[PDB]
């Protein structure tokens, strides 16, 4: 039971997450290197994921701007491969994707079996900004949808679409990175102050800032409402990014490690065919292949 | 409706005979109903591409030769094309199979103001897929239990297609009750007509012997996914003409409620607008064609 | 169509096609007539291209504003079954589509042989609003990019698309409606004046106005640069709007027909497998089925 | 140099050996330059990504267990998520032979300050398309002429690559160029290792039939398709660690010519971010970390 991991409805208070814990692991050289140590193991399970065509992974982060995520998507999850790995950031709806459902560009998006997606930003925030500044109110919708009810309904759809993709072999993990509006300030800063992050910043990521208490709440209010032990959410403290991303490893890790994906074993019959391959390429070459069968070699003319 | 289901557990198929023709005894009265039904369902196209504010999908689920191109063809032919996508669902591709079932499906789904058609469905998942049970042969991960995948498929298709409603998509779903006699006697027709040749497979005539196994599969179906928001017709599909009218009188009935209307502008864009037509008259010293007066200073 | 028909390189004047001709019918009556029986056939090779999976059809309206396109496409095309049939209007690019080049959202719905896909505007608009505006010019773009060679690129490289398709099995149409500026001022009017058409006006309509000799050079040089005999274009006058819908079903029927779609015929072997099983239909319902060979009935119960 | 193509009908295979290693004999200082290179690659990413200006297609062509999987994993891993897609191009599927063959293509080519991969490319369609002949028993139209729909192949092809040259997005176009009795060992060891079972299938195997017309199919590919822009490299794939090091050279040599840069902002961004730098200040009592 995680301190960090909340499994259950309605059982979810933001102000006892503070945003500066660091209670698993005090020593940033420790939390380095360990995370070194997950990053090895997250590659090894990638490629066990990707042979077997099993089950699907969604990693999700949610959270503000300059909270950490992608700093922490760069520097933990650039061990994997380039083979069945697709980052998505869900930006501002383009005209297309405002005239679809809101889930429609988010389900197009899932990964295959097999597969990892990485999702910046994620379908939560439609009861995140779109709460916060009831965008629904502005949008085109039918006469009968009712304004009241927009929210929780969109609260009921996420928790169903979410055991959906369970029930049909793709994880989730959603990940709030959970940042001080102070420190949000100090990374805002050194966006401004350093040339190579000036492409960075934009005048409505401080605009934002006035809508902080809110957001608060309505992160709070989705964390109650969406998780379940299939989709848990993991409230990661953000002050400080060794620690960070010290714990997105762990988490990460510690779901591949549920999934317990293998290299698949083939059939009895795929075995005898490959056998008889084997003798075909071997008398091809008068055994002069690199076989880990060495008595079969001297058996042969040379 | 005789022919609507709109409760779960409601449904029995046997009571459902695919020769019915209690709503137009007539033929001739038929087709002149259905070609008034048509000119509506034109009309509500245009608001409703207009308006930008609902969609809806018009799906067929059925046995081949039952007669759903011949249905979409001849009633939905009426549409205008903008707006409008047709999407045949097949045996799944390789990329198709590696997602999840309904991701091809959502995929689909037509824009606020716009109108997609499905010739089959995600139903595909429990009826062929139940019927064969796929899903035992099919890539997985070990902990999804067997023995629940098809109960999951109706929950899972239930909160997707309540999803949709919410979020301003309908769905007709339409399932065209054909008998096997008739089915045979239409694949006889594309056998011996030429024309109609390239229509025939061989997998159309093997799945004869799985028929008594579908009938079950569509009353687990209608029983297990139909709604108020999302119900199901179940339309006797043994004469053409009958099934096309009764076709046309759901789409007619479902867009009447749906209620779509032009737009009507802002009093502050009409202001504007009057701004413009001022000015397009003096471009052209008034020699433009209006309805309404003109006031000069 | 054919005095309106360019099939050649740098053979296009603008000057000499007339917004309100007419010379191909002149009588309106006729012509009403007449285009209810291409439509009739276009809808009978529509089945046909459908059913034998061959060819694919693109059917491309460039144009200005209130030329005729949506109602052109409306009245001609809504013969059409709804099976194998898209439309696709290009708007303004968005992020994600200026974000990759600007062929790849023309290709994208590019139709599957067997198929119609109708485009209103096309990717005609790169060289036309893209010319036009020098949009290329505040556009991301690597900096070996000469803007000054953009538009040439660009007529090269439609050229060079337009013709990989036809080579793949996909025709493409392209209609020009070539309507005045007093009938498109006409037809705003009235988008203001009707309450069912308002939803179709736009401030950026009207201001697009004081663009028009530019738009009208733009067409010239495009028409010059990418007519060819397999590609087309067709410069429909477009002041009226039962003429411009005639020449349209005609150029859409006569394309049909040098594609020449047919019902395909099965080989010999499907053909025998075919016959057994009508055997075996017949004897499970003891010969009680509507054959077209009713004399096998007689031997059989 | 001796393994780029960059002109048309300048090509001759049989000059190009699997096993040259010419560019460096030793293969610790392989190794170590590799590391190097793959550094470099990251760095000119992260500037690729923020510039948002120029786009890249890295394509690898060959034969089975020629070296494309684990060279996109050893090389390219060090590149982070962001901005970077693989794409297998397998079999084409009901819908995508319905297409024209660009179409799959296209689809996948990535946004300017992106990175995609193509493990295969639409060079199938004049390789394993030519050498079976796949389009006599494919649907087209009737007048499509059967003796020129390779070499109009070959034209569209150019013309594409060409367009996306002119529309920023450059193409790196990898020929792995493995020996048939390399190639049988690595699928020996595909047989014999249970974790590499997966891996391996019947119709490789069958393929091996076909090995020589494979080989005057790569010929008249790289003949016909090398351009200055759009050039070929045909790099020795019979030792993995020299494979792994020559594309650690073309790609990063790539993305040096491209020559990407964190973005500079203009006069009057950099005034109003003073703006917002002072209020920033003013909310806090000036208690913040700065120069
Ligand atoms: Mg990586
Ligand atoms: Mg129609």
């Amino acid at each position: 039971a995680n301190i960090y991991k909340i499994d259950k409805l309605n059982n979810f208070n933001l102000n006892n997450h503070k945003t500066d814990d660091y209670s698993l692991c005090k020593d940033k050289d420790t939390a380095l290197e360990l995370t070194q140590k997950n990053i090895q193991k997250i590659y090894d399970y990638q490629q066990k994921l990707y042979a077997e065509k099993k089950e699907g992974l969604i990693i999700a982060f949610q959270a503000m701007d300059a909270a950490g995520k992608d700093g922490t998507i760069r520097e933990v999850l650039k061990a994997l491969a380039p083979q069945g790995v697709h980052e998505k950031p869900f930006k501002s709806p383009s005209s297309t994707e405002l005239a679809h459902d809101y889930l429609w560009r988010v389900h197009n998006a899932v990964p295959e079996k097999g597969e990892i997606t990485i999702f910046n930003r994620s379908h939560y925030e439609d009861v995140l900004i779109g709460k916060v500044k009831e965008l629904y109110k502005f949008q085109n919708k039918a006469d009968r949808i009712d304004e009241n009810t927009v929210v929780d309904n969109r609260y009921e759809d996420i928790r169903n679409f979410e055991k959906y993709l369970y029930n049909n072999s793709v994880r989730i993990i959603k990940i709030f990175l959970n940042v001080s509006k102070k420190e949000q300030a100090e990374r805002f800063l050194s966006r401004i102050e350093e040339p190579e992050k000036n492409w960075k910043f934009s005048d409505s990521d401080f605009e934002e800032r006035v809508y902080w208490d809110k957001y608060q709440q309505a992160f709070e209010d989705a964390i109650n409402a969406t998780s379940t032990k299939d989709c848990p959410w993991y409230v990661v403290p953000a002050d400080r990014k060794w620690y960070m991303r010290y714990v997105v490893s762990e988490i990460v890790v510690k779901t591949l490690e549920e999934m317990n994906p293998k290299y698949p074993t083939v059939t009895k019959e795929t075995l005898e065919r490959f056998e008889g391959y084997r003798t075909k390429l071997l008398e091809e070459y008068n055994y002069d292949l690199d076989t880990i069968r060495p008595i079969e070699k001297l058996e042969h003319h040379h």
